[PDB]
């Protein structure tokens, strides 16, 4: 449905301001948090799930988690995005996530694979 | 193989110059993408669809960026002197890159997420 959108920004004392999931297996790569106020907020042309696609120009579509996390503190003085808006597919993941965490114990649990950038 | 660049001669009009640019990311160049018919450069019919801009007004484009592009020739001022070179293969697998990759994104222009200017 959604076109994707092309965003660049630059790193502040915090770095990119946004926190990564996904793409180990058959997932991708999703904006799990916008930190408030920071190099996403103040643009705020990102929110908690775009799957990031690109970052200058690597694909991301298929990447995995780590080489996802390579390219984007890699990313630079700055980086050329661009982000799908994709809402169906992300919730597809997150209660997943909370319905496995309410099966085994009879925000994010830490033994989901997150990356702090 | 590769064709010979052309001093190109034309003034800035009205609302615009008669096309648009793409390009300027990993170090590719930058090309035209659309000239507006009945504009300056279409009306001129110096330029085609495809070229890749080396220089205006005497500034090397080759390596250069999008926006400095854009800004050049939205810039100079209004004549402008445009080293051009036509390379329709490598603008078409530039298109047909993009053209393809969109449909396996989302599922003949181009899509707001890519840089073009016009000018």
């Amino acid at each position: 449905f959604r076109e994707p959108r092309r965003i660049v920004i630059h790193r502040g004392s915090t770095g990119l301001g946004f926190n990564i999931v996904g793409g180990e297996d058959g997932e991708g790569i999703f904006i799990s948090f916008i930190l408030a106020g920071g190099p996403a907020d103040l643009s705020g042309e990102l929110r908690k799930g775009d799957q990031i696609l690109s970052v200058n120009g690597v694909d991301l579509r298929n990447a995995s988690h780590e080489q996802a996390a390579i390219a984007l503190k890699n990313a630079g003085q700055t980086v050329t995005i661009i982000a799908q808006y994709k809402p169906e597919e992300y919730s597809r993941f997150e209660a997943k996530i909370h319905d496995l965490r309410e099966q085994l114990m009879n925000s994010f649990p830490p033994w989901v694979q997150q990356t702090r950038v």
